[PDB]
Order: structure tokens, then sequence, then C-alpha cells
């Protein structure tokens, strides 16, 4: 049905030391099976994955594959009018600034994290 | 196709003075005609309308039916895979703060939320 969405980029400040909820959803008009999505990370130095997963239907929530930081949660969630593959990352360091990438395949979201003091 | 997105609601941080875009895509696997869409303001008592149209098809741009501010243009457009209502909120002023809203109607309906918050720097 009828869906809004505020872009498939937005911008998030955190506070340093806290947690913070990186929002990825999304959405398909003839199902799926299978879908593969990965979080990753980029900076201006270094690029990396953070985490990757499998949602095997639209009736079954997100599977992590593989995870290669122990700060983040998978937060996702299959209902019926969303799917959601968010994550969670715990005790924020200033270092954790810059760019996270939410690919789906079978798109791409972007989150620019902005650590901060207060 | 497949799509993606980050959310139905954000925060916005903006300059007093300055100007900042109101995001906003829909999207429909049924597809549309003559979809209503509806931008207001919402910290107040009562909610403020700012900006109301409609989209008449696939192929045609947003088009303004009735607005009210002249702070606040329509920064729409439709193409292949995206329908965008954003817009442009010009001349900030620290009273602008508080909760936008975007209504759209398919002729069921939905809402997206932006959380603006001036600042001063």
């Amino acid at each position: 049905s009828l869906e809004v969405s505020v872009g498939k980029a937005t911008t998030i400040y955190a506070i340093n030391g806290s947690s913070i909820l990186l929002p990825c959803t999304f959405s398909s008009c003839y199902g799926f099976e299978n879908l593969y999505f990965k979080w990753s990370y980029n900076n201006s130095e270094t690029s990396r994955i953070l985490i990757d997963g499998i949602v095997k239907n639209d009736k079954s929530d997100p599977k992590v594959r593989v995870k290669d930081d122990d700060r983040i949660t998978l937060e996702g969630s299959t209902k019926e009018k969303t799917n959601n593959i968010s994550i969670l990352l715990s005790d924020l360091e200033f270092s954790d600034t810059g760019r996270y990438t939410c690919f789906v395949r079978n798109n791409s979201a972007t989150i620019f994290l902005q650590v901060v003091d207060k």
C-alpha cells in the first residue's frame, strides 16, 4: 500500500559514550526470498563491514550472518508493513563518526553519524 | 522493485537565518492518480497547514494547490524511481522549531515526520 519515507539518507547526532540506532527499512512490490543485507562503515581513511545478514522471507525476522563489532546489535523485525534491518551501536567513541551504509540485495541507505560531546 | 528508507521520521538541525530542506518521498506498488499531499506544522495548540498539492500521475511533477507561508518552496519531482514531495523552508527563525508532518492520500493514507530543531550554530 501507500508508503512514505524521509529519504535514503540522513544525519544523526549521537553522544560520546552512549548508544545510537542506525535506521534502515526496505520493501518490495514482488516479495523476496533470502534477501541479503549488509551494514558497512566508511570514513576518509578506512572502510569495513559491520554486520550482514539474511531475511529469509516476508514472515521471518532478519538473522545475523557475520558480525565484526561486538558493540553492534541487530534490531531488525519483519512485519506486515515494514521490513526493519536497523542496528544499535553501543558504547560510542568519537572515532565512530563517519558514514554507515546499509546495502540490500535482491539499493543502499546512508547514515552520516556525528558523535559529539553534548 | 527494491526500495530502501531510513524511516518515516527523522530529526534535522538547522541554522537560524538560513534555509533547510524538509524531505519526503512516497511509493505505491499499486501506482497512483491525483495523489494528495499536505505539509503541516504541529508544535502549536492546533496544527498549522504549510502547503498542500497534487501529484497527477507517475509522470507529472508535484504541483502546489494552496500555500500558507511565503518562506516555503515546493522542491518536488517525479522520476522513475522516486516520487519526491520535499519542501524548502527559508529564512528560519527559532519559532520554526517543531514537528513537521507530511501527509499523503491515494484516492488509503500515510504520514512522515520531521522534527526540526533550529539552532544559532
